[PDB]
């Protein structure tokens, strides 16, 4: 990597966001006056260490975001590296959550709504294509580029825990957040590929519902619920949601990973291309539960 001081080519801003050894902050790059998004990631420096990142674990994520050039994923600038931390100087991605943005709108159609989850889908299957699982996949790591424009561009972000998939799956940690991660990840068993699909149904169970799908009320309790792959379609929720939509979501959140709906599938199951006006009619009369979808949004 760049050895340089950062301070030397880039002046930064305030704080946008920030992990357990990962800070985010605003900059500006000097010779371009260009705006990026550093991510200073703290080295744990030796291998006995607790208090930072495994440089090899920072390498990998730096090896798969310099591979990948997509309009829905964030785009790798530069990297520099000091004694204490690797520093990547990212896409700016300023539009906030997408779940925000969408919980502005006073209604949200299920077409409506496929137009943004279709970015998030795409962005996936262009990582799936290159053998890429992100691993990490959750509202909060689903951007806007600008919430300001006609129709907003999604940006996929956080690679800290992608991996690439060489022999159809992988035996590592890879633990993220409770709430979205797969079953075989919960119960430690190998990861592939349609990890990152069981997400994008617990994404989009949220997105039509308000409603979190295996959410216990205790941490243990949720992984319990997604190991068991306890969730319903309870009418208080779904009572205007259209059965395709119902059929997307049921075939992601299968418990079995090789059961699972890959992506080439879901882009082209009829939830998201219908195959004639019939299906069309019912997704577009179907309907966002948007007054629980805000107040989960607002959690």
């Amino acid at each position: 990597f760049r050895q340089e001081n950062v301070d030397d080519y880039y002046d930064t801003g305030e704080e946008l966001g920030s992990g357990q050894f990962a800070v985010v902050k605003k900059c500006r790059e000097k010779s371009t006056g260009l705006q990026y998004a550093a991510k200073f990631i703290k080295k744990r420096r030796t291998k006995s260490s607790r208090r930072g990142v495994s440089r090899e674990d920072i390498e990998r994520e730096v090896s798969i975001l310099k591979e990948i050039q997509h309009p829905n994923v964030i785009t790798l600038h530069e990297v520099y590296e000091n004694k204490t931390d690797v520093i990547l100087i990212l896409e700016l991605v300023a539009g906030g959550e997408l779940f925000d943005f969408l919980a502005e709108k006073e209604s949200l159609t299920e077409e409506e709504a496929t137009e943004f989850l279709k970015q998030i889908l795409n962005g996936v299957y262009y990582l799936h294509s290159l053998q890429i699982a992100h691993f990490d996949l959750k509202p909060e790591n689903i951007m806007l580029l600008d919430r300001n424009v006609p129709k907003p561009r999604i940006k996929i972000i956080d690679f800290g825990l992608a991996h690439k998939i060489d022999f159809g799956n992988e035996f590592k940690n890879i633990f993220g957040t409770p709430e979205f991660v797969a079953p075989e990840i919960v119960n430690y068993e190998p990861l592939g590929l349609e990890a990152d699909m069981w997400s994008i149904g617990v994404i989009t169970y949220i997105l039509l519902s308000g409603a979190s799908p295996f959410l216990g009320d205790t941490k243990q309790e949720t992984l319990a619920n997604v190991s068991a792959v306890n969730y319903e379609f309870e009418d208080e929720y779904f009572s205007n949601t259209s059965a395709l939509a119902k059929d997307f979501i049921r075939r992601l959140l299968v418990k079995d990973p090789k059961k699972r709906m890959t992506i080439q599938d879901s882009l082209q199951h009829p939830w998201i291309k219908p195959k004639d006006t019939q299906q069309a009619l019912s997704r577009k009369a179907a309907a966002v539960n948007m007054e629980k979808f805000k107040k989960f949004a607002a959690r």
